[PDB]
């Protein structure tokens, strides 16, 4: 499977083969888990975790939505997140904290299963997209699956069950020949990708999409701050698929996707048909920030060493 | 059970006992009435009615939505509201102006019943925070009921929600709109605070609160950044603070929603400061906000 | 019929009489066409087309929504538009560019019909009373509301007919959720306590007149906010007005038989309208950039 190595399991690191849970775990049956996507980027000062506290804060916030009790102080989880990097001797890596309801009972109500089991795993990237691919840009296709209304699934939380919607949309997009899916909300407005927030640029202005039913991305937040620091005007608005069709540029953000320009949506080219200068510039500054080359953004980094 | 005393009835004051209307009144059958909630607070210079002008304007605006004709000039209603306070010797009181379609006919169309009958009555009138529960009743879409007006019929929705919330052990209900976003309480506008920024909910299908308006101005004067946004229930769950505003509720901190504590689980500093400046304003202790007060004496 | 005169038909001008297309044209059966509305106003320096490039850009943008191919460069279309005014001797006129899918086939899919055929035609050019329509403007995933696609106007046509039959001048469409959207072909604004409120784009077309009015309003010193609005927010507004190439800035004095403010055209709407007219007729140096002098 995934080459994670030593995994933190409820308080102590164990070999990957020991990082297993009962197949009767509530979360494996009812999607009652919460997770985070965190990255450590190598610097000449060792690995630096990007916006660790903001991600951990969201982790506990997601748990609160499910009334899930995480039996560890945020400080303990933060230490575990730094340790999973050190103990495995990783430089750059992806970190996946997970809290899930165990196998105490299988009634749909997860309360009797509290407190939640928790683990932190991390693994290295197999490959990265090169500048050629980034410039060609991602191709999106609008999904036939709508992102869930705000009173159907908790869209501000990274709750496991939520991703059945993301999985269905992603599979559909790939089957259609696209790189990613663009989900609309039930009313017909653009929501977000299967796991990425959307932005578009028109006549010099950068438009971030309102939160609506989307997750409040930390990369999105980072990109907006960076854009403003560079002197760009940033507006937050609700958008339709055809506002994106006629945008000068479109790009998406996410911990895994960083800043990814989108060159085509529903087989309709965006602007020049390749990544545009704004998205390529934002991506560069963002990468400079996460890899510790921007003193003004060092506050966002937590050095493991 | 209400100790209203002298009530202004279509032009003249009469004892509470005499303030009655036909049970064939259109409004008692079809909810065709409009009302307001106005408060008078005691100050060093006597009772002061808070934002009288704004409330009366909305009273007439609500009537317009129903194509209801109020047979009095706003100035006359304003005098009656001041008199209801004076004549009853009130200082701190709740004032309830009410215009309703009468008993001329009972066809559902209220036009034949114009002009409306009008009456004005009044009666003498935290850190733990209020507990809310999200309702199973959604606030009406903007093309179903006039959500910007205080129309009587609208409150069947509020009544159902409030009843459900209290039965569930909460202090107030939090209504969502039909699309699933947060709307407002049964009779209060909502706000939340996150990372130092105050978020006032967009008007959407909610009533444009005068207390909400007041709080925003106060917040800005204090130096807080205020953003007007649409919000989901979980954005509130993760807020540092959340509070409600309304004439009766003033500025009320909300410490818990759906049994999920908000922030520290007790009233937060921001909501408390806004409430304090608001109470200072309505009691005549803020010169910069004196324009909002109408002194009875 | 319309007194268009010489019409540009896929590259060359021909008498109106010859400006015809097969009744088997895809667009005549399935609404697969795109168009624009552009005006030329007389100025001291001759006819001037208002914001020509922005309109042409939207024309091509509308085509992209339908994956329609326009076999001419924007520059060529812009020249044709200027020429339709010159050749016909027009001073103040309405210009109607149109790109439509032809008669190559009649399967609903329009791709086999590309490239589109194109034509450019032109003709010399109290407060409105509105009634809220029983037809909702289409959701953003039902019809492309940011594009001037022919088929979209069946919705506008139905709303307009209803409004007129009800005794009003124009229709006010709500979106499916119940919020105000726009008129059959005009963007909406309202004024309350000195502030001008432009409606968010939601499912509406991004009007060029709306854009011009917002800039003018800001330049005059007005505070402008962009919001979502309900019908009763309009009922209680001090003023309500709508914008569009044909409607310019039109004040709205009544909605659903409920008077707006004074019940007559208000000062803000009337002023924006007058300043807009001054801009399009070349009397405001600050807005000269928006004009294209034909001569
Ligand atoms: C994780 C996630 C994102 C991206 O948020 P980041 O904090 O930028 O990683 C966006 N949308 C969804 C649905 C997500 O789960
Ligand atoms: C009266 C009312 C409010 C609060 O408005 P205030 O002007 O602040 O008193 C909020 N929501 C509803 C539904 C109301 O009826
Ligand atoms: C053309 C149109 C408008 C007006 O836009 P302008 O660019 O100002 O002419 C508004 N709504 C619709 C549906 C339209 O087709
Ligand atoms: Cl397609
Ligand atoms: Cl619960
Ligand atoms: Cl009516």
């Amino acid at each position: 499977q995934i080459k994670a190595g030593l995994i933190w399991m409820n308080g102590a690191f164990v070999p990957q083969e020991e990082a297993k849970t009962s197949v009767l775990s509530h979360a494996l049956h009812y999607g009652t888990s919460v997770f985070e996507g965190i990255r450590a980027y190598e610097t000449a000062k060792g690995p630096a975790i990007f916006r660790l506290k903001e991600h951990v804060k969201r982790f506990y916030n997601s748990a609160k939505v499910l009334r899930m009790e995480i039996p560890f102080a945020p400080e303990e989880l933060e230490e575990a997140i730094k340790e999973v990097v050190r103990r495995n001797g990783y430089r750059s890596c992806y970190i996946r904290p997970l809290a899930w309801m165990g196998a105490k009972a299988l009634g749909v109500n997860p309360l009797p299963n509290n407190p939640a089991e928790v683990m932190v795993a991390a693994w290295e990237w197999g490959a990265y997209l090169g500048e050629e691919a980034v410039r060609k840009g991602a191709r999106l296709i609008t999904s036939s699956w709508a992102r869930f209304p705000a009173n159907v699934m908790p869209g501000k939380a990274k709750v496991g069950g939520n991703y059945v919607n993301s999985a269905l949309a992603k599979m559909e997009a790939v089957a259609a020949g696209a790189d990613e899916a663009l989900l609309l909300d039930e009313e017909g407005y653009v929501a977000e990708g299967s796991g990425e927030n959307l932005f578009f640029v028109r006549d010099g202005v950068i438009y971030a999409l309102e939160h609506s039913v989307n997750l409040e991305g930390i990369t999105r937040d980072s990109v907006i701050r960076i854009a403003k620091d560079l002197g760009y005007e940033v507006q937050v608005v609700r958008a339709t698929r055809d506002q994106l069709y006629m945008a000068d540029e479109v790009f998406m953000t996410g911990t895994a996707a960083e800043v990814t320009p989108v060159s085509m949506i529903d087989w309709r080219p965006i602007g020049k048909g390749t990544a545009g200068p704004v998205a390529l510039r934002l991506r560069e500054v963002y990468l400079e920030a996460v890899t510790g080359r921007r003193p003004e953004y060092e506050g966002w980094l937590t050095y493991v060493n």
